[PDB]
């Protein structure tokens, strides 16, 4: 089981698909409900996922069909098209998938800021980053649902500097245009999702918050916050899960002037990505850095908790420190880190130890030494 959302409000999730074009924003949406009845969310909604994360791991098609057995009727503890919560105003988290994932596989992130009062848009990037994806060719092909698939794109060595570069910077464009479109739908605008789902938009103008914009993001993703922050000053600050920094380029590090964090795992990292991250740092910045102790990069993302204890360490999805612990620790941190650069009026300041690593299986910084 992913666990449901730590904080007081019931949550809903819907798809939203606008244009129906591989340009269009594709993205799952988190948000407070008014309602607690609804079925729960399909965690992985489309065989062709399956296909691609066979893809992602190397093996033969039918491993697909494998996965597919494993996890095809696994749900996820948000309301499916719940009606949003009335009557206030939320902040909005952008968030980016890492490489070989897609929009559903953070959902314990996603319920979890989104049971405290967050919007969260967790976008399904067209870069070929994505295990698999989907569009419509044009306007008949989505009238009748007929999709057509991208597939992650496996890079030669000669390839990797300049692919990966592209991919950060379509992937922040990507996070760019979302945010466009949520901020079009609040000041009202009619959008016909290319998806036939029973969610109406129109539910949604009003009820972001437009100045407390944040963007959250795992490894490849988390490389998508700092681009993103680099060319998009309506995102106000990014917490950044376990970044891989590989795809930037030289330029984008003397130039996020947004109070930045990053969240590490104990065995991810290593001395090359470490010095890329302080490459952020200069003195005029606001910059923390957590690493939590007995974790693996996948504590960040929902197979974490797909498996059991055993089977998950050996396939490297657990840590030392138990999933729950691991993933309340990062959950609870973000929450804090975003009262403060949001500035919002709630209790998430009672975590503000955790942004400075005071807790037991918390170590401030990095345990990686770079000389
Ligand atoms: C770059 N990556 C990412 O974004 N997620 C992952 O698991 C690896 C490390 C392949
Ligand atoms: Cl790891």
């Amino acid at each position: 089981k992913i666990p449901r959302g730590n904080g007081p409000y019931s949550v809903g999730c819907t798809d939203l698909m606008f244009d129906h074009t591989n340009k269009g924003t594709f993205l799952r949406l988190y948000y407070p409900s008014q309602d607690n009845d609804r079925l729960d969310t399909l965690w992985i909604p489309n065989k062709e996922y399956f296909w691609g994360l066979s893809k992602f791991l190397g093996t033969h098609w039918l491993m697909g069909n494998i996965l597919r057995l494993l996890f095809g009727s696994m749900t996820t503890p948000a309301n499916w098209n719940s009606p949003l919560r009335p009557g206030e105003k939320y902040p909005l988290v952008v968030f980016s998938h890492g490489l070989g994932a897609f929009r559903t596989l953070y959902s314990a992130i996603g319920i979890d800021l989104a049971s405290h009062g967050f919007i969260v848009a967790a976008v399904e990037h067209r870069d070929r980053s994505a295990s698999a994806t989907y569009y419509f060719k044009d306007q008949s092909a989505a009238e009748i649902g007929d999709k057509s698939w991208l597939y992650l794109r496996t890079l030669k060595q000669e390839e990797e500097t300049h692919i990966r570069n592209e991919q950060v910077r379509q992937r922040a464009k990507e996070c760019s245009q979302a945010l466009s479109l949520i901020l079009d739908i609040d000041h009202g605008k009619p959008v016909k999702n290319a998806l036939d789902l029973k969610f109406d938009m129109e539910q949604l103008k009003d009820s972001i918050d437009r100045e407390k914009i944040a963007v959250i993001g795992h490894s490849f993703g988390g490389a998508t916050v700092i681009q993103t922050l680099s060319e998009d000053q309506r995102f106000r600050c990014g917490i950044a899960l376990d970044a891989w920094m590989f795809p930037l380029g030289d330029e984008v590090y003397s130039r996020i002037p947004q109070p930045l964090f990053f969240i590490n795992s104990e065995y991810f990292q290593y001395p090359a990505n470490i010095i890329k991250m302080k490459k952020c740092y200069s003195p005029d910045k606001e910059r923390k850095m957590i690493t939590i102790r007995g974790s693996v990069h996948q504590n960040f993302a929902d197979f974490t908790f797909a498996t059991g204890k055993i089977i998950g360490h050996m396939l490297k999805l657990k840590g030392d420190i138990d999933s729950n612990v691991a993933i309340d620790l990062s959950n609870k941190a973000s929450l804090a880190f975003l009262q403060k650069h949001l500035g919002l009026h709630k209790d998430f300041d009672q975590w503000d130890c955790l942004i400075e690593g005071d807790d037991e299986n918390l170590i401030p910084g990095t345990n990686i030494n770079t000389t």
